[PDB]
């Protein structure tokens, strides 16, 4: 790849270039279904080691099947059980399982499951259109009922219980085990899941799922070749049990935007250091985080933990997102420029730390702290000095700040430095607004104009008082 | 049950209510008890197969062992375990293991009372003494190791696999996990746990009726391994609050539209999340991820909660009124958001943002204006802001729309505190006032002046 | 174990003292690796039932290296707080160590490392010298035990105990690779699955720490656990090779004291016409190399009897005169950090030893013993109470159980700072700011006055 950075000595941050998005817009819901035996307790007076065993396994599936009838009498969410933290202050609300859900809900409705197990009469593969109009996919991927209705009521409903072979045992367990293993997911999370396991979709079943989706080739390659990603934007849905048949909703990810350029703004504070003690003055730029081309604007990510990057793609949420105007860019070109009011933070918290960008770090040292950057061979190899400074991943092992030691990506591209004048020295600190938890650039120097002119217009008055 | 939904424009911020309460207020604690061996590790000339097998088996069995001992001992904010731990110290105290063990010599549920008066549920819920004493003891740890049946290798994983799973899970969650696991404690064995603890039938209904969420807020406590037994504390919700109206409060920014730039001021209600009448007073949950809903069923932990009069519902009645100061907070940030409400959209369009909503075959079938707005889960599967695309909630219910004028518009922005990260009504109110103050100062001084 | 503890009534906050360091000062890297049977698709003809088991095994075990595969090719990995904390990368070094890994030929050194022993240090390319295990040779089993029965054209019927043996075998493997699967590649907690309880101790044995820091690792191997990464690396030439991410803990038995604060605010009879003030530096406090670690998210801070481990990327640096704030909070050396607002509200912070309740309104705030009922009911402000004979605190509809830990704690009589501001010149709306700060508002607002005042005094 080119994956490039540059450093802003102007402004104390880092943008990372070079990334590939894919972006989660929507959401692609699809119905699996395992076909359960009706069968009943055994009527079976057998005392043999592996009727016991037999029995057990039974007795392991009718609670099975009890727990998620259990889970199916309150089947998908009230919009979840629950939700993630409320979103940061400016960022929006959604119910992220509303759609899947929104198809749990049509299962429940009466004939439904008739629908669907007519229509896997035959195949294991096929549309259903529900009563409400969508068509969906429709996949099972078990039949137990023909296993335990073929190869073990046989042996237990008579009322003296022939014993099986040892290999009848072990191929029940073997069967068994995933009804099993499904239930235990579902009954220990409410029956919603996330990510969604192997249990709940084989990587061959979802990677014929992917196939089946209405999307384009390139698509399908890109989740095909990161089906890591696709489960852990994935939910699988509990819904009903019912007519010899369990259905559970999967509800994968639709990554709309594709390939469209991405990068990512690392920031620290950037502070006076010609001062001693309490009279520094600092700003930071408050826009970190993702940024990716989309539909004639830029997605905006400010939390670092709804993108997850493999090697140069970026797979985001656009749900966790804002939308912006190109000219945001302008923040990482020129921070004083009219056409955007780039955003910024202020404060007089004059302490040191360092974030490591993509292929570097950006360290603010303040005061008196030890910030160093070394290898593991060849020793030190930069010390910083009071001041926002940064240090590429070339050659470099360990950032240490404090008494904290930072590993350093060796993920490895090309960075530049580009020095600057940094902005903090343009600000007259007697007239500085520290205590700005959110500003801009124009807020900020409203707020200096008012002061000035205040005190303008108090000695003009004071003067004419003779 | 009737959920219904309210939508204030004038504040930009809906209420849903219909909602039943379950607010967790008190803890129930049993002790789960797992019969072991002292058995060590066996002096038979093996070799065989079968022989191998069960003593792979056995080392399973001993590491799990020797893992739970290295175990075993090694807003406001509360500790939730206070309770199950209270419990586990008093079984670390000699005499006590053989008091349950006594208990539940005969019978596999039974009820103990401990030295510092407390009345607990204990339960035998695996005895792998026996199995491994009885048949799995005679064959090995003699001169040379008899054959066992394939049968009893099948049987000695079976059983051998719920100790090896407890002890993983203890294993990675430092001896407390949550939620309680299948593992810990299987679905009929925490049913029958239910029906017989001292409670209501209304909470006996509540529980067995929503044991997924039971497990949700339950804790599983590693306490001790001693005289063969294994011991650990469940500790379940008691649900001392039922069906006490419960709502939930959804807010979004309200700003002013017109005309340039970033000339706009902007407010938004702060008290978003959770609310349930609880004892005369109101709980409120802030972070709305802490309750767990089932239909119209709102699962909440007390400990989590803020109390609050009942005059904080008046906020969503009158912002304006006299009795309770409504937080707000202010800014200029002019960006266009959504909140997806229990059964609508609120959509706080600004700016060159394209906003929508779509059914799923109509198309469009709404554009938002620059303000802010409210849409009905009736008929509308999408909501469209920006590059982002919600769903909606399809839970079922009545949506009404309470027009009102934008209290935003009240404000005059040229003396508007703008940058109320917590504030109130009357705290905006009252900066409001101390800057007319310093202007009429200077305007009255100037115009003496003369 | 002397847990001691201090209530400071002036400034609403209290001091616990009297615990051990463990810092994750750095990581230790090692790599796993697993033996692995190269094995086409058997097809052999035959149809009894132990055939079809072992088939169906063998196809577990095929898909499962197919899932690595898939992960190698993702790679393991290819990558908060306003209070300045600095912005790490967690699994940056094991993440090197499987970059390393990757490249061309790293794999056979590993491997000829690995033929005579099971654990030997190997020397790969970009100046990376790792601990090697391997911890299963599936390739031994398959090859000798299984491939002769079922790649002949007609596959020999297996013993019930070949296929009962091949199953345990194949199950690490298995759960490996679904762990891997459903968390990109980098799983965390370390389970006993990627590495188990034995190999793990005998990994801290391996550290370069001293004794009294591997029986502290060796005591606490759930915390270590917890602190750990599995790193998903690559499969290739019959090899599976995952990294391992070992907290390190450079300093241990340091003194380490927990500092929680609660809001201070007036009494007085009115409205929300009250000022009030909170000390912002709550948290975990160690001595360390000559200056104070600090960690303000005491959720990143584990607590096993007396002793505290702490990761160091969640924490500042600061001088040690930050204890001055403790003693004197108006101390000219250091420049406590404080908070202020009008909002009045009543909670309750549990300590060490004790109960601090900031009790404000109109709030039932009561303290009980189980056994006694209600022995306090708090009135309005801050106060304190301690666990030597209190069970409960209840504050509104909420109740908070008291730490029944033995220890002994100090009441430190004093007025409540709050009452030496001036409800009108108070900088209440600051969401970070210091004593000092609040002194310079406070300048600034009262010069203003006094200038206004005089001058429109003056106009007769």
């Amino acid at each position: 790849q080119n994956i490039t950075e540059e450093f802003y000595q102007s402004t104390c941050s880092a943008v990372s270039k070079g990334y590939l998005s894919a972006l989660r817009t929507g959401w692609y819901t699809s119905v699996i279904t395992i076909e359960l035996s009706n069968i009943k307790e055994p009527k079976c007076n057998g005392t043999d080691a592996k009727v016991k065993l037999i029995k057990q396994e039974l007795d392991k599936y009718k609670n099975a099947v009890t727990e998620l009838q259990l889970l199916m009498q309150s089947g998908g969410g009230g919009s979840g059980g629950g939700g993630s933290r409320f979103p940061p202050f400016p960022l929006g609300v959604g119910s992220a399982i509303a759609s899947g859900v929104a198809v749990s809900k049509v299962l429940h409705l009466e004939g439904e499951v008739n629908k669907i197990k007519s229509a896997l009469l035959s195949t294991n593969k096929a549309v259903v259109s529900l009563s409400n109009g969508v068509s969906v996919l429709t996949s099972k991927v078990l039949d137990l009922k023909n296993y335990i209705d073929k190869q073990l009521l046989p042996i237990v409903n008579k009322q003296s219980c022939s014993i099986p072979p040892i290999e009848t045992v072990i191929e029940f367990q073997q069967k068994n085990n995933r009804l099993l293993e499904i239930t235990r997911e579902f009954s220990v999370n409410a029956g919603v899941t996330t990510p969604v396991s192997t249990y709940m979709l084989t990587n061959s079943e979802l990677l014929s799922l992917i196939n089946d989706m209405p999307i384009t080739n390139d698509q399908k390659k890109l989740m095909s070749n990161n089906v890591p990603i696709v489960r852990q934007q994935s939910y699988s849905i509990m819904s009903i049990i019912k007519e010899e048949v369990l259905a559970y909703v999967v509800q994968l990810p639709l990554y709309g935007v594709i390939d469209t350029p991405c990068w990512k703004l690392h920031t620290s504070p950037l502070c006076t250091t010609n001062t001693k003690e309490g009279s520094n003055i600092c700003l930071t730029r408050t826009d970190r985080g993702w940024y990716c081309d989309n539909a004639g604007s830029v997605s905006f990510f400010p939390q670092a933990e709804t993108c997850k990057v493999q090697s140069n793609r970026v797979f985001c949420d656009t749900m966790n997102s804002l939308t912006l105007p190109p000219e945001v860019n302008l923040c990482n070109v020129d921070i004083f420029n009219p056409k955007y009011d780039c955003k910024i933070m202020t404060s007089k918290t004059d302490v040191s730390s360092s974030v490591i960008t993509s292929l570097g770090a950006i360290v603010s040292c303040y005061g008196k702290t030890k910030c160093t950057a070394s290898n593991k061979n060849r020793g030190i190899i930069k010390t910083f000095s009071n001041g926002c400074d940064y240090v590429s991943n070339k050659g470099v092992d360990t950032v240490s700040v404090g008494n904290t030691l930072y590993y350093v990506n060796k993920q490895e591209g090309k960075s530049l430095y580009v020095k600057g004048e940094p902005i903090i020295n343009f600000y007259d600190p007697l007239v500085f607004p520290s205590d700005e938890f959110d500003a801009s650039i124009s807020q900020v120097n409203e707020k200096i104009n008012q002061s000035l002119a205040f005190i303008r217009k108090s000695d003009e008055l004071l003067s004419a008082i003779g």
